[PDB]
C-alpha cells in the first residue's frame, strides 16, 4: 500500500533537489566478488556477477500519473519486449532532442513539466537460492537517464539521481527463490535535468548494463591504491588502504599481491585495524598495506605498462572469503613549477573531446565501439580524451588503461541554460546535489591510472559549489589535479588555465570574461599556471584551418602543453526513407523542438566513424617526429618522453615533378627527445625542367596493438630545387581560323572549335570533332556555397550580421550581374586573340572586374589570362576563379598537385606535393550538411577525359553545382547533375574554425589584395 | 559564530566528517548559519564547528565560506588545531609552557607552536583554563605570555555558566542538579559544571 | 490520506542523512516586513510579524508510531497546555540526559532507536483574512529539537532538522480565515542527531 504508486508518486522526488536518491548503497570502484584467487587475478568472470541485460518488458506513459497501479503487480498486455540497454527514443516512443544551450523544457527549477515521458521497464527473472542463504544481493543500474523509482517483487526499493552515474540496491530482503520481478519506472525529466545541459541529443531509458552481484555479508567495501616513487623512479611504493564491511572478527586477515603477468612481485598481509587518525583512534575496519617496488615498470599512454592487484579477505586460517582486483599502473601526475608532468616529464596533449554516441544505438555503448574510437584515435595522433561531459561507461577507463590514453573524468554538471550561467552553481541549496555528482565519479574511478585528470564539470559558470568540491577532490585525491574552464578558464577553481576556443594570437574580450590569446595569457601578471586548452578547433564541417598555428604556438611554449579538439564523432543518427533508405540525421529531423540542427555535427569522423578530411590535418600536425632538412641531411626530432624508436623505419624519396628518380629506407634510433642525424646519399642533378621535391615517411614495420604492420605514423617534404623551363613551342605548321558571326567569334583549327559569345563575352562551347564539350559557358565566379563556418550560427536563433555569409549576402556577392565591358577578336601571326572585360555590379555598385585574354595557337592550345580588380569596400570574396559544366563525365581524376585528399589554404599543411590519380567520386566530400568540398591546392596540372589544364591553381570537381550545395540541407538529397562541374580557382579564401560561431578566418587568409592576377592553359588529347 | 556540528562521539572521530554521503547535511548547518547571520559586526569569525575530528567535508566547507564570505576568517580546532580548515590556531587547553605530545594529535606548548617549521598564523585557544569547581589556577601563565607574544592573541575560557538544573526535595527545596540526578543514564555528572559562575548567575 | 501519519511516518526521514528539510524555505536575514520607513528606521515592531509562543497543546508519546490518527484532525483529550517554548524534560515528560561524549543513544547511523519520544503539538489560531487575499504567509520555527513533520489544518506540510537554525513555511496555500490548526509532531532522536553531540545536556 505504502508501495503504492499512489503513495510513492506523491512526494515528487524528481521535483526536489534535496532528494537525490534514496536507499541507494555506496559508491566504490567495480566489484566482482570473486571467489578464487587466479580468477581474479586473471580477471576471468565471476559467478557472483550477473547481467540482466537483454529482452525486458516495455512501456511508455506521456506521465508517471497515467501508470497503472497493477503495472506493480502484473506486466500489462500493452506491453513491448524490448532489449536492455537502450534508449526508448531509438525505439520510436518518442523523440529524441537536439538542443544546446536552451533547456527542452521550461525553465523553472525544480520543477519538470507535468508532461514527463514515463518509461516502465519490467523483468522476470530466476534466482539461485543459494543467493538466498547467505550473503548479500545487490542491483545495479549502470546508467538509468534521467531519474527513477523502484520496485521489487511488488515491494518499493528506492529511488536516484544522475544519468552518468551507477545505482546500486540491495536486494537481500526482496528477493524470492525462484521467479521475481522488478519494476522501473523511467523519467524523462527531474530535478537532476537542471544539471544536465549538455550540448547532445536528449535521450532517455536504461542505456547502461543491469546487473546482480552476490557479495558475502562479510566483504570488502572498498579500496585504493596509490603510487609513490623515489626522486628517479628506480623504486616506488605500492600503498593499498582497504575497507570492509560486516562483522569484525580478529581472525580477519587481508592480502594484497601484486601481480607482472605471471610473476608475483609483491605481497603483503594483515589484520584490519588503522593507525591513530584522532583523539577517539583509528578505524578498526580498514587497514593499509605498503608495497615496496623496485625499478617498477611505469605506466605512460606511450607504454601502458600495467600489473595487476588482488586483494584477498580471508581468515586467518587460509580460508578465502572473497577477492576483488584491479590494474594498477605506475606513474606521478603533478604540476611544477607552472608545468604539468607526467613520470617527471613534462606533456604535450595531443587530446580530443569525445561523448558516448552511436548513429544507431544513441547514447548507448559497447565494446567493440569502444575499441574503435581508441584505435583510430591512437592511430592519428591522438593520446588523451577527455570525457565530454559526464563520466563514462566503465569499460571505458579499463580500455584506456590498457590501451594507453591520457583522460580527463569529468563530473556530470552542466547549467549552460541558466541565466546567469552560474544561477544554481553559486546556490548551497544546489550543493549537495552537485557534490554527489562529484564525490561518486571519484569514488568510483579513482583507481584508474588513465585517469590523470579531474573535472568539475562544465559550462556552468563560477559559482562557491565549485570552489568547495574542487577542494573537497584535492583533500580526497591529491594525485591528480582538477580543472574547470566555468567563469573564465583561470579561476580559484582550477588548477590549469583551460579555456575553451582562445586564440593563438588574438584577444577576444568580452566582458567578465575574456579570452586572451593564448600566448598573453600566460603573461597575465601573476599568472604561473599552465594552459591546455579544453576544447580548441571547433571540427566542424569543413574545418580545421589554423590547426597548425596551435601546434606551432604549443610547440613554442612550454607552458602550453595542448589542447582538447573539439570534437570526435559527429552526433548524427540514422533515418529512413520510404524505400528503407538509412540517412544521417540532425536537429530538427525529429520534429524535436526546439533544436540547433547542425550543430551537433562537430567530429573528426562521421558517426559510422569516417574520417572527415580534417583528421589528417590533425594526425599531421601531431606526429611524434619532427624534421629538419639541412643540406643532404636530415635532423630528426623525437617528441616521445619515454620510449625509444623501436619500431620505426624511414623512407625517404626523390621526385620531379612526380618521377621518382631515388628512394631509400632506414632504420630510426631516436631516444625519447632525442635527435637522429640522416646522411643523405649523393643525389641526382636532373637536368630536365621541373620541381624536385623530398619526401619522407615514418612506418611501422610491425603491427601494435592498435595498429598494423606498416602503419605511416609521420611524414614530411620538401622543395628541393627549380629548374625553370626555358623552352619554346615548336612552330605550328598552321594558324587557327577566325570567323565572325554578329553573335559570336568562332576559332577553328582542325576538328577543334571555340565560340564565344559576343553578347555575354563567354566561351560559350567548344567542340572536339562534332562534340560538344560544355552544359555551361566558362565563367568568373566570386562565391562558394558557404561552410559551416561562414554561415556562422551556435543558435538557430541568433544570426551573425557578422558573418561571412550574412555579409557576402547583403554584399551582392551572390547576386551581382555581370556586364560586358568589352570583347574584341585580333588575328595574330601565330594565333588568335580575345579580349574581354567585365564588370559585376549591383545595385549600381561595381564589386568586380575582370580583365580577360585568351589566346589560341596553332598548337590547339588555350591560354587564359586573368586580372581582377576587387572593390577595397567590398566584403572579400570566398574565392576568385572561374567555372563551368562539362558535358562529360570520367572516372579518374589525376593530379598534379597537393594530394590527395582534400585541402584547403588555411588547411593544407598535411598534403603532399605529388602526382594524384583518384576516381571522380573521391574528389567529393559528403559533409552531412552540404557545402563548397573537395578542394585541392597548389596544383600544377589537372587531367580530366581528354582535357588538360595547366598552371598554379586550386581546384574541385564533381557533379553538384556551387548552387546545388548551397540550396540543398542533407547530402541524401542531392543527385548529380548533368555533367561533370569544374571549379578552377585562382585563389580562395581560409575555411577557419577557431570557432564556428564567429569569423574565424585568418587575415593572412583573406583575399584582400584588391588586386588578382592568374594563368591557365587549357588543352586536350 | 559557529556551526551546529559535534560528532565527538564517532570513532575515529571523523568518521562522517570524511564521508561524502554526509557532506549535504553538514553543509547545510553551514550554509545556513552564515546565510542567517553575516550582517551583524559583531560576528567576527565563523567556526565549522567542534570536535568532529577533520574530514574532507571540512575542507570543503571552509572553503565555501572563504569564497562567500571573505570578510572574516574561519576556524576550526578539529584534527589537530593546526589543519588546511582553519586560519587560526586554535587548540584547546594547549599549555603554556608544556608539550602534551598526543600522537597524530598533539598539542604542544604555545609559545613552541607558533615556531613550528613553516608556521605563520596566529594562535587563540578555542578552549582554555577549564573553570570547574575550584579552579582556574595559572590563570595568570597565559596571560603573561599572551601579553609577550604577539602571535598569542589570547583564547575563550571554558566556559561561563554551569549546566545544573534545578530540583526539589519533598519540602519543595530547590537544589542544584547534574548528572544523573534524574536518573539520566548513562551519564558524566558534575562534568557540565565548568563555569565561572553558577547557573543564576552567580559568580565563582 | 496521504496527509496520513501512516504514510508519512513511512518514509523515515529522521533515519536518512540524505533528507534533512522538505519544503523548507530559503535561509536570509532577519525580516519584519515593515510597511513604514520609520517604524523599520526605528526597530518598531512590525504587524507582518506575529508571534504563536504561549499555551499550546501537548501530548507525549513513546514513538512516532503510538501517534493516533485523529490527532490530525482532533486535539486530544488527553493533551495538556503548555507553553511554548519550552523544552519537554523540563515538564516532566522524560529525562534530560547529561552525557559528554558517549552518545546518548546506540552509534548506528544514520539509524535512531526504535523508541522515540514523540511529542505532538498543536495549536490552533486565527487568521486575518487581509493576509488571506494578498501577499505571503510564512511560519517560522526558530529552534525545534531535533527533528519534525508538520501539518497545517490537517494537511502535511513539512520536514525539518538541524536544532539550532530557523525553519520556514509557507502557509499560504493551508490556511484557511479565522481558525486554523497546527499540528507539529517533534521527534528526540534523528539522524540529525549524529552531528549533535555536544557535551550538553540532552533535550
Ligand atoms: C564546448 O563547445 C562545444 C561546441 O560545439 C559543445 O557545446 C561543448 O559541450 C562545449 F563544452
Ligand atoms: C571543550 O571542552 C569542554 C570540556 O568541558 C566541552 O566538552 C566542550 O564542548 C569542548 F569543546
Ligand atoms: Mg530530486
Ligand atoms: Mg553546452
Ligand atoms: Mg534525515
Ligand atoms: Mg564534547
Ligand atoms: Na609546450
Ligand atoms: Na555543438
Ligand atoms: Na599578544
Ligand atoms: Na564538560
Amino acid at each position: 500500500i505504502t508501495d503504492s504508486l499512489a503513495v510513492v508518486l506523491q512526494r515528487r522526488d524528481w521535483e526536489n533537489p534535496g532528494v537525490t536518491q534514496l536507499n541507494r548503497l555506496a559508491a566504490h570502484p567495480p566489484f566482482a566478488s570473486w571467489r578464487n584467487s587466479e580468477e581474479a587475478r586473471t580477471d576471468r568472470p565471476s559467478q557472483q556477477l550477473r547481467s540482466l541485460n537483454g529482452e525486458w518488458r516495455f512501456a511508455w506513459f506521456p506521465a508517471p500519473e497515467a501508470v497503472p497501479e497493477s503495472w506493480l503487480e502484473c506486466d500489462l498486455p500493452e506491453a513491448d519486449t524490448v532489449v536492455v540497454p537502450s534508449n526508448w527514443q531509438m525505439h520510436g516512443y518518442d523523440a529524441p532532442i537536439y538542443t544546446n544551450v536552451t533547456y527542452p523544457i521550461t525553465v523553472n527549477p525544480p520543477f519538470v513539466p507535468t508532461e514527463n515521458p514515463t518509461g516502465c521497464y519490467s523483468l522476470t527473472f530466476n534466482v539461485d537460492e543459494s543467493w538466498l542463504q547467505e550473503g548479500q544481493t545487490r542491483i545495479i543500474f549502470d546508467g538509468v537517464n534521467s531519474a527513477f523509482h523502484l520496485w521489487c517483487n511488488g515491494r518499493w526499493v528506492g529511488y536516484g539521481q544522475d544519468s552518468r552515474l551507477p545505482s546500486e540496491f540491495d536486494l537481500s530482503a526482496f528477493l524470492r527463490a525462484g521467479e521475481n520481478r522488478l519494476a522501473v519506472m523511467v523519467l524523462r525529466w527531474s530535478d537532476g535535468s537542471y544539471l544536465e545541459d549538455q550540448d547532445m541529443w536528449r535521450m532517455s531509458g536504461i542505456f547502461r548494463d543491469v546487473s546482480l552481484l552476490h557479495k558475502p555479508t562479510t566483504q570488502i567495501s572498498d579500496f585504493h591504491v596509490a603510487t609513490r616513487f623515489n626522486d628517479d623512479f628506480s623504486r616506488a611504493v605500492l600503498e593499498a588502504e582497504v575497507q570492509m564491511c560486516g562483522e569484525l572478527r580478529d581472525y580477519l586477515r587481508v592480502t594484497v599481491s601484486l601481480w607482472q603477468g605471471e610473476t608475483q612481485v609483491a605481497s603483503g598481509t594483515a589484520p584490519f585495524g588503522g593507525e591513530i587518525i584522532d583523539e577517539r583512534g583509528g578505524y578498526a575496519d580498514r587497514v593499509t598495506l605498503r608495497l615496496n617496488v623496485e625499478n617498477p615498470k611505469l605506466w605512460s599512454a606511450e607504454i601502458p605498462n600495467l600489473y595487476r592487484a588482488v586483494v584477498e579477505l580471508h581468515t586467518a586460517d587460509g580460508t578465502l572469503i572473497e577477492a576483488e582486483a584491479c590494474d594498477v599502473g605506475f606513474r606521478e601526475v603533478r604540476i611544477e613549477n607552472g608545468l604539468l608532468l607526467l613520470n617527471g616529464k613534462p606533456l604535450l596533449i595531443r587530446g580530443v573531446n569525445r561523448h558516448e554516441h552511436h548513429p544507431l544505438h544513441g547514447q548507448v555503448m559497447d565494446e567493440q565501439t569502444m575499441v574503435q574510437d581508441i584505435l583510430l584515435m591512437k592511430q592519428n595522433n591522438f593520446n588523451a580524451v577527455r570525457c565530454s561531459h559526464y563520466p563514462n561507461h566503465p569499460l571505458w577507463y579499463t580500455l584506456c588503461d590498457r590501451y594507453g590514453l591520457y583522460v580527463v573524468d569529468e563530473a556530470n554538471i552542466e547549467t549552460h541554460g541558466m541565466v546567469p550561467m552560474n544561477r544554481l552553481t553559486d546556490d548551497p541549496r544546489w550543493l549537495p546535489a552537485m557534490s554527489e555528482r562529484v564525490t561518486r565519479m571519484v569514488q568510483r574511478d579513482r583507481n584508474h591510472p588513465s585517469v590523470i585528470i579531474w573535472s568539475l564539470g562544465n559550462e556552468s559558470g563560477h559559482g562557491a559549489n565549485h570552489d568547495a568540491l574542487y577542494r573537497w577532490i584535492k583533500s580526497v585525491d591529491p594525485s591528480r589535479p582538477v580543472q574547470y574552464e566555468g567563469g573564465g578558464a583561470d579561476t580559484t577553481a582550477t588548477d590549469i588555465i583551460c579555456p575553451m576556443y582562445a586564440r593563438v594570437d588574438e584577444d577576444q574580450p568580452f566582458p567578465a570574461v575574456p579570452k586572451w590569446s593564448i600566448k598573453k595569457w600566460l603573461s597575465l601578471p601573476g599568472e604561473t599556471r599552465p594552459l591546455i586548452l579544453c576544447e580548441y578547433a571547433h571540427a566542424m564541417g569543413n574545418s580545421l584551418g589554423g590547426f597548425a598555428k596551435y601546434w606551432q604556438a604549443f610547440r613554442q611554449y612550454p607552458r602550453l602543453q595542448g589542447g582538447f579538439v573539439w570534437d570526435w564523432v559527429d552526433q548524427s543518427l540514422i533515418k529512413y526513407d520510404e524505400n528503407g533508405n538509412p540517412w544521417s540525421a540532425y536537429g530538427g529531423d525529429f520534429g524535436d523542438t526546439p533544436n540547433d540542427r547542425q550543430f551537433c555535427m562537430n567530429g573528426l569522423v562521421f558517426a559510422d566513424r569516417t574520417p572527415h578530411p580534417a583528421l589528417t590535418e590533425a594526425k599531421h600536425q601531431q606526429q611524434f617526429f619532427q624534421f629538419r632538412l639541412s643540406g643532404q641531411t636530415i635532423e630528426v626530432t623525437s617528441e616521445y618522453l619515454f620510449r625509444h624508436s623501436d619500431n620505426e623505419l624511414l623512407h625517404w624519396m626523390v621526385a620531379l615533378d612526380g618521377k621518382p628518380l631515388a628512394s631509400g629506407e632506414v632504420p630510426l634510433d631516436v631516444a625519447p627527445q632525442g635527435k637522429q642525424l640522416i646522411e643523405l646519399p649523393e643525389l641526382p642533378q636532373p637536368e630536365s625542367a621541373g620541381q624536385l621535391w623530398l619526401t619522407v615517411r615514418v612506418v611501422q614495420p610491425n603491427a601494435t596493438a592498435w595498429s598494423e604492420a606498416g602503419h605511416i605514423s609521420a611524414w614530411q617534404q620538401w622543395r628541393l630545387a627549380e629548374n625553370l623551363s626555358v623552352t619554346l613551342p615548336a612552330a605550328s605548321h598552321a594558324i587557327p581560323h577566325l570567323t565572325t558571326s554578329e553573335m559570336d567569334f568562332c576559332i577553328e583549327l582542325g576538328n577543334k572549335r571555340w565560340q564565344f559569345n559576343r553578347q555575354s563575352g563567354f566561351l560559350s562551347q567548344m567542340w572536339i570533332g562534332d562534340k560538344k564539350q560544355l552544359l555551361t559557358p566558362l565563367r568568373d565566379q566570386f562565391t562558394r556555397a558557404p561552410l559551416d563556418n561562414d554561415i556562422g550560427v551556435s543558435e538557430a536563433t541568433r544570426i551573425d550580421p557578422n558573418a561571412w555569409v550574412e555579409r557576402w549576402k547583403a554584399a551582392g556577392h551572390y547576386q551581382a550581374e555581370a556586364a560586358l565591358l568589352q570583347c574584341t577578336a585580333d588575328t595574330l601571326a601565330d594565333a588568335v586573340l580575345i579580349t574581354t572585360a567585365h564588370a559585376w555590379q549591383h545595385q549600381g555598385k561595381t564589386l568586380f572586374i575582370s580583365r580577360k585574354t585568351y589566346r589560341i595557337d596553332g598548337s590547339g592550345q588555350m591560354a587564359i589570362t586573368v586580372d581582377v580588380e576587387v572593390a577595397s569596400d567590398t566584403p572579400h570574396p570566398a574565392r576568385i576563379g572561374l567555372n563551368c559544366q562539362l558535358a562529360q563525365v570520367a572516372e579518374r581524376v589525376n593530379w598534379l598537385g597537393l594530394g590527395p585528399q582534400e585541402n584547403y589554404p588555411d588547411r593544407l599543411t598535411a598534403a603532399c606535393f605529388d602526382r594524384w590519380d583518384l576516381p571522380l567520386s573521391d574528389m567529393y566530400t559528403p559533409y552531412v550538411f552540404p557545402s563548397e568540398n573537395g578542394l585541392r591546392c597548389g596544383t600544377r596540372e589537372l587531367n580530366y577525359g581528354p582535357h588538360q589544364w595547366r598552371g598554379d591553381f586550386q581546384f574541385n570537381i564533381s557533379r553538384y553545382s556551387q548552387q546545388q550545395l548551397m540550396e540543398t540541407s542533407h547530402r541524401h538529397l542531392l543527385h548529380a547533375e548533368e555533367g561533370t562541374w569544374l571549379n578552377i580557382d585562382g585563389f580562395h579564401m581560409g575555411i577557419g574554425g577557431d570557432d564556428s560561431w564567429s569569423p574565424s578566418v585568418s587575415a593572412e587568409f583573406q583575399l584582400s589584395a584588391g588586386r588578382y592576377h592568374y594563368q591557365l592553359v587549357w588543352c586536350q588529347k
